[PDB]
């Protein structure tokens, strides 16, 4: 694959989670190859596996080939068969039902300032137990829902939630030698105001309580750690996932 990640994953014993939150620091990462590159930060809420993988996805993405510019834009995605034949971005296919247009799916977002003003995308996803519909709220305002009727394995709840950053490297370096940025383009050790974060790492358990997992409850993923990485910063108030990085320069020079 030509995707790279700095992602954490929360796995539950069964598909009974009832929702999750994500409050995602907004940035405008730079793409080295805008013809096909993209960079994003999102939540993935899933059940099943293989061709029965169902996902619920919301975040921000810089993807010029899809959106027509390099601004961070709010996006959604879903699939009901592990990305084989079903699912699509935003409202480009029948799927998500938007009930409130106060916020536009695809809207450009305000990017944070290095060492300055920070902006957050707060999204809350909540399963309605009477229907199986999954409702989306942004900054506390309803947008709409993913209907249970498009799904097969996530209608009763989810078994996995993932948060963090992703880049797609269209130049074929495997995401290992591209200066396409993830998050703010800065490594997590730079911390608040300089490296991007996800907070409100919360799930809704089977008993309906809101639970903020501790850091040891997460499986981390960073397959190109010299290029993009994550670091937990567990404060007293809440757990922070700091994530991203500048990418790696094409500095290799090997010869026999
Ligand atoms: C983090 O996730 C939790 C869990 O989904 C969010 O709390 C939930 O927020 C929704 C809508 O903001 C609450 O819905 C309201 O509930 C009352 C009944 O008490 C109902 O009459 C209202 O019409 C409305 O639908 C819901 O109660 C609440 N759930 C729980 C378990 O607390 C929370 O908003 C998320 N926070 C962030 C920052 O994303
Ligand atoms: C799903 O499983 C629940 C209990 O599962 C275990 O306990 C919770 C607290 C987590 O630690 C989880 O990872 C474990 O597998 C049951 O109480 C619940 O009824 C189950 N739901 C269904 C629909 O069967
Ligand atoms: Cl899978
Ligand atoms: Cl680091």
């Amino acid at each position: 694959t030509n995707h790279q990640y700095a992602v954490i994953a929360y796995f539950y014993g069964n598909a009974s989670l009832q929702g999750a939150n994500a409050t995602i620091n907004i940035w405008e990462p730079n793409l080295k190859n805008p013809n096909g590159d993209f960079s994003l930060t999102q939540i993935w809420i899933s059940a099943g596996s293989g061709s029965s993988l169902n996902t619920i996805e919301a975040g921000w993405q810089v993807y010029p080939g899809r959106t027509g510019d390099s601004q961070p834009r709010f996006f959604i995605y879903w699939t009901a068969d592990g990305y084989t034949s079903t699912g699509c971005y935003d409202l480009t296919c029948p799927g998500f039902v938007q009930t409130n247009n106060y916020y536009a799916i695809g809207m450009a977002l305000q990017p944070s300032v290095y060492g300055g003003q920070q902006y957050e995308l707060n999204e809350s996803i909540q399963r309605d137990p009477a229907t199986g519909n999954w409702w989306l709220y942004l900054w506390g305002t309803v947008v709409g829902y993913w209907p249970a009727s498009i799904y097969n394995s996530i209608t009763n709840g989810a078994d996995t939630v993932e948060w963090g950053g992703e880049i797609y490297d269209s130049s074929g370096t495997g995401g290992f030698h591209t200066t396409t940025q993830m998050g703010s383009g800065h490594f997590p050790t730079e911390g608040y105001g300089k490296a991007s974060y996800v907070r409100d790492l919360q799930v809704v358990d089977t008993y309906g309580n809101v639970i903020s997992p501790t850091a040891n409850s997460f499986q981390g993923i960073a397959p190109a750690p010299n290029c993009y990485n994550y670091q937990f910063q567990q404060g007293s108030s809440e757990l922070y996932l700091f994530y991203g990085g500048p990418g790696c320069q094409a500095i290799a020079h090997h010869h026999h």
